[PDB]
Parts: structure tokens; sequence; C-alpha cells
């Protein structure tokens, strides 16, 4: 959580204040206080707009959309309503004359709700801009109220009633209450049966000391409820989740109770979050969370655990006496109040944007500032502002982009300084932009246009500056793309995948898939692919072969995918969303052909978004804009490695041995000290046909005949011929006839079945192969059947 700014009116200074957050959409902050002003400000402290009164503001209301603010002052009978689209303000004389008391939009109808000190009621509808007066709906001031989801009023009042309406104005029902009613809402009581949605029943404050219940399907039966004299008076309360409310007390206590059938006033909870002073709670279905604030500081919980504590925030002594606390209907922002006139505004969400490009990553860290890491070659951050909030972010190896609708705005990431380069406009809404060299691609519309990031007229090519895709005008339209060093690549409706190749400015493949491609991902080289289908079905495409792998056990829950940057590991990648990563395998050469294999899954942090995978570990960005790194469990093996010796030593080697990396694997079988390991080591070289190294394996065994046998072999060029020597020395007999069969020397697989004795075999291969070794391999066979019998 961080402060973002901070309201200190010189005319404010010494009084409390009041404020209202634009509800629905969040994008403007109304401020009152002494001087009979409500000022309108923007999530970053600049005044966009003014309301001047005849006298204070008595309460102020945003509309169900957050389009309009309306405004009720002392010695008027104007309301004041302010339009969020014009910016304009405009007065709505009540038609009664008396003092105003009361103000409230309803939830769904853009009707408003107006008391008077005489207890007269106003209700009017903007939309239709009727005026609806009641006369005599209380005998003295209405001093709270609340709108249900049916357009159903109730009003409270100074002469210890309650009344409910309908949108007319018209009284439904009347109740006496055994002290003032404060702090009125509507809520439904969930019972077993799923059959009511209409929330029949109102909770309120009595007397600051007692929460009374009023149920419009049983008005015979309301309930009281006391509270132990210790915790003060009750200062606030809130619904929360299936049938909890919530409940602060003046001396820094809160309770939490269920409203559950047969539970009704059950303490679910209580605590003591301050000692002297509990000044407002403000709780957000959003985020899950509750913040508190009392003794000069705000104390911020989880509404899964109220033990555990979020959020500690302590505030200079020039804030003494805090006032009170809301959130933006999306949870992005705080703002409390002080009793000597200062707001404060605080960020308790931050947008989830960032982009990676290689090892190269960027990040959001405010509003206003993205970030851009490499924490593999240990490049110091880099720190951008930026023009506007992004709703978009790219990096590339030498640049950085952000943009927002329309337009984008590119930068230059030199050692010294960041430099902005250009602003350029797109045709049409930027869906996404990618960047790579020097180059950038944005998508709109369903179309691509790749351009320069950086150019001169120096041996320009007007060609080249810009390109529009699909540049053959096909009927398609893009769904989506990616840019590496060599190649732009796209996804289409048509199920089209194309790659265009830069440094000639061609295409130079086109692939159809039997379904749209919605999304695609290409390894940092360009020369495999992931893309993901209408189906949410994942595929591995190879573009050097044009052929394609489905992917097994693809979640339709993934949002992305990262190939692993680290240079053994080629054939890996993840595929990620909110909850899990699951690492897949791209064997490409194995005797069962190619294929892909899951892994395994790593379980990922709330809201943590992947960036960059390197060498098994996970760059991944949070919340609160920081990034954190997570290990995959598929890459548990890489540790301290001597402390488990073999425990983690034995998987890492047999990972090492499948990814070729056969100069780690004899240093991991050396810190092994195990025979089997020399083995498996050996046994893989000969399978993956490392000679050379087996040599040396073999030698460092002992094993002098396989070494002897090896360096006969090692000057063999032919694949097939060496593969069945090779699968000989494995005793795969079966493999190496076949092979030899295949090779430049069939006579070799009537030699080496010879050699083992197999006469039958033999001879069959003889027929074919050299009939004027038959008789000579007949004798040796009559020698043996003779010895036989």
């Amino acid at each position: 959580m961080k402060r973002i700014f901070s309201l200190l009116e010189k005319t404010w200074l010494g009084a409390p204040i009041q404020f209202a957050w634009q509800k629905t959409s969040g994008n403007y902050l109304a401020v009152t206080g002494a001087d009979y002003i409500v000022k309108i400000f923007d999530r970053h402290g600049q005044k966009r707009s003014e309301i001047n009164l005849p006298g204070n503001c008595v309460a102020m209301d945003w509309d169900k959309d957050g389009d309009v603010l309306a405004v009720i002052a002392e010695k008027s009978s104007c309301i004041y309503l302010w339009d969020a689209n014009t910016n304009k303000t405009s007065q709505l004389d009540n038609g009664m004359r008396d003092q105003m008391s009361f103000l409230l939009w309803s939830k769904v109808g853009s009707f408003l709700a107006v008391g008077t000190v005489k207890g007269n009621l106003l209700i009017y509808n903007h939309q239709t801009s009727r005026k609806i007066p009641v006369l005599g709906k209380h005998t003295k001031r209405i001093t709270c109220g609340c709108w249900n989801a049916e357009n159903l009023l109730a009003l409270g009042g100074e002469d210890k009633m309650i009344t409910v309406s309908n949108q007319e104005g018209d009284t439904i029902r009347q109740t006496q209450v055994r002290s003032e009613p404060s702090n009125m809402q509507f809520f439904l009581m969930k019972m077993d049966d799923r059959t009511s949605a209409a929330e029949s029943m109102i909770s309120v404050v009595l007397g600051k000391k007692t929460l009374f219940f009023l149920n419009l399907n049983e008005p015979d039966n309301p309930a009281d409820l006391e509270f132990q004299q210790d915790f003060g008076n009750i200062v606030c309360y809130n619904w929360y989740g299936d049938g909890r409310i919530m409940i602060g007390f003046s001396c820094g206590h809160f309770v939490v109770i269920s409203t559950h059938t047969g539970e009704l006033g059950q303490e679910i909870f209580q605590a003591r979050n301050h000692k002297d002073n509990l000044t407002s709670i403000a709780v957000s279905q959003t985020l899950n969370k509750v913040a508190t604030c009392g003794d000069n500081c705000i104390k911020i919980q989880d509404l899964v655990d109220l033990k555990d504590m979020y959020v500690i925030l302590n505030l200079d002594e020039e804030n003494k006496g805090l006032g009170t606390l809301s959130w933006t209907d999306d949870g992005q922002l705080l703002a409390l109040s002080t009793q000597r006139g200062s707001l404060h505004v605080f960020l308790t969400k931050l947008p989830i944007l960032g982009d990676a490009c290689s090892t190269r990553i960027a990040y959001l860290t405010s509003l206003l500032e993205v970030t851009v890491a490499n924490p593999v070659e240990g490049e110091l951050p880099i720190t951008v502002s930026v023009d506007v909030e992004p709703n978009f972010v790219a990096v590339g190896l030498y640049h950085l982009a952000v943009g927002m609708n329309n337009r984008a705005w590119f930068y230059v990431l030199g050692e010294n300084a960041v430099k902005k380069l250009k602003d350029m406009e797109y045709l049409g809404t930027v869906a996404s932009i990618c960047l790579h060299s020097d180059y950038a691609a944005a998508l709109f519309e369903g179309k691509v246009q790749l351009h320069l990031i950086e150019s001169e007229i120096l041996d320009a090519q007007e060609e080249r500056e810009t390109r529009l895709f699909p540049a053959v005008d096909d009927k398609c339209r893009i769904l989506c793309h990616a840019l590496t060093s060599d190649f732009l690549i796209y996804g289409t409706d048509t199920g089209v995948v194309q790659y265009f190749y830069i440094e000639d400015w061609q295409f130079v493949n086109d692939y159809r898939h039997p379904v749209s491609v919605k999304k695609i991902f290409p390894d940092p080289n360009g020369t495999r692919l992931v893309f993901i289908d209408e189906k949410s079905d994942g595929f591995v495409y190879c573009p050097v072969n044009d052929a394609t792998y489905e992917i097994p056990d693809f979640s339709p829950t993934i949002k992305g995918v990262l190939w692993e940057n680290w240079p053994m590991d080629k054939g890996v990648f993840i595929a990620y969303d909110d909850d899990k990563v699951y690492t897949y395998v791209f064997h490409k050469d194995t005797i069962q052909g190619a294929k892909v294999i899951l892994a395994g899954s790593t379980k990922v942090p709330f809201a943590h978004k992947p960036l960059l995978l390197y060498n098994g570990e996970l760059t991944c960005q949070t919340q609160s804009g920081k990034v954190n790194n997570i290990y995959l469990s598929t890459h548990g093996f890489l540790s301290n490695l001597k402390d488990t010796g073999p425990d983690e030593l034995r998987p890492m080697l047999a990972q090492n041995l499948m990814l070729k990396r056969f100069s780690d694997a004899w240093e991991m079988c050396r810190i092994l000290n195990d025979e089997a390991a020399w083995n498996e080591l050996a046994r893989a070289c000969l399978h993956h046909m490392e000679v050379e190294f087996a040599i040396r394996v073999y030698r460092r065994i002992g094993n002098v005949g396989i070494v002897m046998s090896l360096e006969q072999i090692k000057g063999i060029e032919d694949y097939n011929l060496l593969a069945g020597h090779l699968a000989m020395f494995t005793n795969d007999y079966n493999l190496a006839q076949d092979l030899y069969l295949a090779s430049s020397c069939p006579i070799a697989a009537l030699e080496m079945r010879r050699d083992l004795q197999h006469w039958d075999s033999a001879l069959q291969l003889a027929k074919h192969l050299a009939p004027d070794q038959i008789p000579f391999i007949s004798k040796e066979y009559a020698i043996q059947l003779e010895f036989a019998g």
C-alpha cells in the first residue's frame, strides 16, 4: 500500500470533511468542508470541478452509474446536480421550501430521495424529471434511510419512527422504535430454500447502542441486539459475505455476528484492533478485505481470516484524530479523512501489466511508472515515467512501449538515461503490441501493423518503415501475433498461422488449423510455436517440417505460455492459469517419433502473473507492482546438491541425460560416485550416439573392451551403421539388425547374427544379402547341431 496524494486545503483546517467516490466508475472523488464548496478530484489529487453552496453541505451522493453527483446544503431549497460526462452543474428546487436533512440515490432506478428537517420527503426521477413530494412522512427530521433492489425506500426520523415506501412515496409499513434510528441498511436473509431473491429485511442502529432488525414478511417479531458496555458506542457496521455483519465500537473493538436462521446475533469473532479509539471501518468484497482506523493508524485484515493482518500504516502526529474510510468499488483506491480537515488517498491494488523479450522484462510499478529489468544478466532496474495510465505494456531488447486505446508511446532504454522517442496513433483500438530488435508490431480491428521504432533517411526503404497485415489482402482477421529477432508471426479467425521474415521482408511459412487460432507463443528464436485454438486446445507447431503436435492434459483455463530461455532446455515450455503452471517438454527426437509430455505442475500464489522462465526459475509480477521468483516443482533437483546427495542428484542426472547435458552429467556422476550412475550416463551416451563421451565414461569405468570397440567405430559417419553398432553394444539386436539393413553395409546384420549364433536368422539374412556365405554358415551351424545331438 502506497500514498498517491493528500488534500490539505487551508480552508478546511480545524474542521471535519465529507467525501464520495463516483461508485460504479471510481474516476472522480467529491470532497467538502466548512468553506461551503464541493470540490471534485481525479485519482491524482487534481481538481476537475467545484460546486458553490449558500451554506454547509448537509449531504452528497452519486447516481447508480456514477454519471451524476447530487448535493444538498443548509439554508437552501435547491438540490445541486453535477454531470460527469459534461462537467456541468445544474439546480433542482425541492418544491417544498424546508431545509433538507437527508439525500440518497437508488441502487437500480435513477431515483433520488430527499428528506427534510420538518420530516417531509421528495422523491425525484432524473431520467423522467418527475418530482414526487410527500408531506408529513415523519413528524420530525428524517435522519437516515436506504433503497432496496426493488426500489423500496426505508426512512428513519427523530420522531423514533421507521417508514418503508414504494418509489412513488406511498407508505407500505410504519414502525415505532425504542430510540432514534441511524445507519439504516437493507439486506436478504439466506434461508435454506433458493427461491427468494427479495431483500426482505432492514438493519438499523438505535441510540448508538443497539442494532435493531425489521423483517417486512414478519413485522410482528423485530429483533434487538445489545453489546458489552466495555466496547463503547457503536461507531459503524457493514454487511459482508453470506449473512454476516461486522460492527465497530468506540473503545477500539470490533465484532462479527451471524444472521443465519437460528443464530441471529451469535458472535462469530471479536478483536481489539485499537487501544484507545476506533473511528471507522470500511469493507471491500472486491479484494475480500477490511480496513479499520484508530489511534492515528490504519489496520487492514483479510475477510477469509480476520486474525491475519495484511497491512498496518502509522500516520504522522500532524494527522491526530482520524475521521472516515471509503474505497473505490473496484478496490483500486482507499481514502481516509481526518477530524482536522485533511484527506489521504492510498493505492490498495495495482493493474497487473507486464511483458518480456528474451531475458529482459517490463512491469507496471505505479499508475504512471513502468520498470524494466534483466534478472538473468544482473542489470540494475530502470524506472520509466509514462505520460498516461497504460492499458498495455511491451518490451524489446533496446525499447519500451506503453499505450491506451488507439495510441502508444515509445522509449529508448539507454545506459545513462531513458528518452521518449515518439507517440504513435493507430487506425483503431490496439488490442496488443509486441517489440523485438527495433521493430514494433501492433494489432487493431483484426489487422497487424509492423513498423520501425527508430529509423533515419540514410539508405531508407519506405516499404520497411511500416507494413499492414494481412499484406496479401486476405478476408481473414488476425486474432493474435508475436514478434522475434527475425519473424513476425500471427494467427487468424480462418485458423491460418503465418510467418513473415523481417530480414528479407517476405512470407516464409503458412499453416492452416481446422478451427480459429486464438493465441500464439513462439520460442525466443521463432523456430517452434505454441498455439491455442478456438476450443482452448493447445498445440506445438514446428514450421521447419510444417508438423503439429497436440499438448496433453491442456486446461481450458490456461491464460498464457512461456518458453524456457535457458540454452540447454530449448524444448521446454510452461502453460499457466490463475492457480497453476504446467511444465511441458517437446521431445522432437525419440524412437516413438516426436511428442509433447506434461513433466508436472507448480502452484502459483494468488494474482501472480508469469513474465520470464529461466533455468526452471519463474519470474512473476505481483499485485504490489514488485516481481517475485518461483522455482518449478519439475526443477526441484536445483539446490545445494551435497546435503541430499543422490536424493536431489538422481532426478537432476535423469533430467540432464534427457537434455543431453553430458558435461554436467559427468560432474553430477563425480559428486554421486555411484557405478550405477556412471552406467546410466554410459548407456545414455550410447543412446544419444555421443561416442567420444562414451569412450571417456567407459575409460573411467575401466571397461577397456568397450573403449577399444568404440575407438574402432569412432570414425563411422553413416548414421544407420553407427546406430546399428551402438544398438549391438546396448544388446538391442532387433533394432541393430533393422539399422544395419537400412545402412550402407547390410552384411553387418548377417555377421552380428552369426556372432550371436542365431543361425536361422543368419541363414535368412544370407539368402537375401550374400548367397555365397550360406554354405560356410551352414557348416558352422551343422557343427553346433552335431554337438547338440
